[PDB]
Parts: structure tokens; C-alpha cells; sequence
């Protein structure tokens, strides 16, 4: 699925992502936008044997379990196939856990990239919510 910016922020705020840890709802919006473009189907093979899976293209090493990953943790406790899901609980709840075990949004490079320090309420203006 490719959502739309609204659509996401939507989808997100009703799963508690909004102000999750510090981070208002732009946030994660900005972030699935340069990470994936919105789209859930998103995956880039890297060339450490690890992938970026799912609309916050969350990684394969420490997160989720594709079995083709050295090193692997599964962190997040879920088959990298859940982050590929039209619906977005399972990347989601991955997401939280990313950031419960210490991590900032910093853990996401395109947030860092693009988000981090702009306008993010941007993403989620004119949205209903």
C-alpha cells in the first residue's frame, strides 16, 4: 500500500505514535516519507546480508527475523514479512521498541537526513486527526 501523508499521520496517532517518547506525530511522518515514500511494500537488500523492511524501513539485524542476517537479535520479536504488511501495527510496534531500548529517532538515517531540526508539524498539517 502507499499511503498518503494525512492517511498515515491518521493511522499513527491511533497507534499512540504521536508524542511517543518525545516525538510529535511530524515526526514519524517525515520520517516514512523519505524512508520508504509511504510505501509499506518498501525493501532494500544490503550488502551485509541485512534488509530494510516496511514503511520505516526498520533493519534486519538487531529488529526483525529474516534468517538470511548475520548477527541476528529480532529485537522486535516478529518476521521481517510483518513489516511488510498493508497495515502498519507490526512496524509500528517495532518502531516503539526501537526507541524503548534507547535509541532516538536517530536510529532512522532518513529522519536524521531530513527531518531532524525542520518544521515536522508540516507533515501532519491540514490532516484530520
Amino acid at each position: 500500500k502507499v499511503f498518503g501523508r494525512c492517511e498515515l499521520a491518521a493511522a499513527m496517532k491511533r497507534h499512540g505514535l504521536d508524542n511517543y517518547r518525545g516525538y510529535s506525530l511530524g515526526n514519524w511522518v517525515c520520517a516514512a516519507k523519505f524512508e520508504s515514500n509511504f510505501n509499506t511494500q518498501a525493501t532494500n537488500r544490503n550488502t551485509d546480508g541485512s534488509t530494510d523492511y516496511g514503511i520505516l524501513q526498520i533493519n534486519s539485524r538487531w529488529w526483525c527475523n529474516d534468517g538470511r542476517t548475520p548477527g541476528s537479535r529480532n529485537l522486535c520479536n516478529i518476521p521481517c514479512s510483518a513489516l511488510l504488511s498493508s497495515d502498519i501495527t507490526a512496524s509500528v510496534n517495532c518502531a516503539k521498541k526501537i526507541v524503548s531500548d534507547g535509541n532516538g529517532m536517530n536510529a532512522w538515517v532518513a529522519w536524521r537526513n531530513r527531518c531532524k531540526g525542520t518544521d515536522v508539524q508540516a507533515w501532519i498539517r491540514g490532516c484530520r486527526l
